[PDB]
C-alpha cells in the first residue's frame, strides 16, 4: 500500500522523501519511490556547495537529474536550501562587505529558482536561522547583512518564481514549551505582518525516541504563526517505533495547514544515522512495522 495515496485520500497533498541521483540509480530506491511516495527532495544536489562551488560558476547536473526523474514519474518536487550555514562554500562565508554579500545571495537565489521556474512546488529558502534560546543564529548572513537577510531572501525568492511556496525551516521545534519553537512563531508572525512572503514553516523532525508524542502539541503551535502551510521535513525516528511514527502522522492530520510529510530517506543503511535504524524500510528494502502502522492508521 502507498502511504502517499492514502494520505492524499485523507485530504493531504503528499507523502515525500529525500533522495538524489546516487540513490535513484542503485538498489530498489527508485521502485519504492515510484510506488509509495508522491514528492521528492534532493538531499544534497541543490545545496550551495553543489550548485555554486565557485561564484557565478553553477553546476546543475545532479539537480537536473532529480527534476527530470520527478517529472517523468509524476512526482511533486521540493528543493532547498537556498540560504543557511550548512553546505556553504568558504568563498561565501569569507565575504565581509554587506552590498557584496546581498548581491551574491540574491544571485544564488534567483539563478536556482529561475532555472526550475514553475516546476518546484516548495522551496526551503532559509534554514536553521535560530539558536536554541530563540535568538538568531550568527551565520555569515547575520554577521554581515544583519537580520534583514531573511526578509531580503524571501522577497527575492518570491520575485523569481511566484508559483512556488516559500518556507523557513528549523530543527528542535518539537516541543511546545521549548524557547526555539515559540521564538520562530513570534518572528514569522511579525515578518508576515510586514508583508514578507513566508508561505510555510518546515519542521526538521530528526527525532529521538518518544518525541512523537510532543509533536501533537508543537505542530499546532507552529500553525498558529499563520503561515499558509506547515510541513514536516527530514523525518526520521531513532528506533523507528510505530508509536512515534503514528503520532507524527496524527499531528499532521490534526493540523489543517500541514500539507504533508517528508522522510529523510528510504532504507536504514543509507541513513546518516543508520545504526539507530530510524527509517521506514530495512536494509533488505522491506517495509518495517512502522510503515505498516502508518498504512493501517490512514486506512482507518
Ligand atoms: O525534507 N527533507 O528531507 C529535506 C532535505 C534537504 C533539504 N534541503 N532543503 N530543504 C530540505 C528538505
Amino acid at each position: 500500500q502507498s502511504i502517499d495515496q492514502l494520505i492524499k485520500a485523507r485530504g493531504k497533498v503528499y507523502f515525500g522523501v529525500a533522495t538524489d541521483q546516487n540513490r535513484l540509480t542503485t538498489g530498489k530506491n527508485a521502485a519504492i519511490i515510484k510506488a509509495d511516495f508522491g514528492m521528492v527532495w534532493p538531499e544534497e544536489s541543490m545545496q550551495w556547495d553543489a550548485t555554486e562551488p565557485s561564484q557565478g560558476n553553477f553546476n546543475f547536473a545532479g539537480a537536473d537529474y532529480l527534476v527530470n526523474w520527478a517529472q517523468q514519474n509524476g512526482k511533486l518536487i521540493g528543493a532547498g536550501c537556498l540560504v543557511w550555514h550548512n553546505f556553504l562554500p568558504s568563498w561565501v562565508s569569507s565575504i565581509t562587505d554587506k552590498n557584496t554579500l546581498i548581491n551574491v545571495m540574491k544571485n544564488h537565489i534567483t539563478t536556482l529558482m529561475t532555472r526550475y521556474k514553475g516546476k518546484i512546488r516548495t522551496w526551503d529558502v532559509v534554514g536553521e536561522a535560530f539558536n536554541e534560546d530563540g535568538s538568531l543564529r550568527q551565520n555569515v548572513f547575520l554577521n554581515v547583512i544583519g537580520e534583514d537577510y531573511i526578509p531580503i531572501a524571501f522577497q527575492t525568492a518570491r520575485a523569481a518564481d511566484p508559483n512556488a511556496k516559500l518556507y523557513i525551516m528549523d530543527y528542535n521545534l518539537d516541543s511546545a514549551s521549548y524557547p526555539k519553537t515559540q521564538a520562530i512563531v513570534n518572528r514569522v508572525k511579525q515578518w508576515r505582518a510586514a508583508g514578507v512572503p513566508i508561505d510555510g514553516i518546515g519542521s526538521q523532525m530528526h527525532l529521538s525516541a518518544g518525541q512523537g508524542a510532543g509533536v501533537l502539541q508543537a505542530l499546532p503551535l507552529l500553525a498558529s504563526a499563520g503561515t499558509p502551510e506547515v510541513s514536516i521535513l527530514m523525518l526520521d525516528v531513532a528506533g523507528a517505533s510505530p508509536t512515534d511514527y503514528v503520532n507524527v502522522v496524527n499531528a499532521c492530520l490534526n493540523v489543517q495547514s500541514c500539507v504533508g510529510i517528508t522522510v529523510m530517506g528510504v532504507a536504514d543503511p543509507d541513513s546518516a544515522f543508520a545504526s539507530s535504524t530510524p527509517l521506514l524500510f530495512d536494509g533488505n528494502f522491506n517495509p518495517k512495522p512502522a510503515y505498516n502502522a502508518i498504512v493501517q492508521n490512514l486506512q482507518q
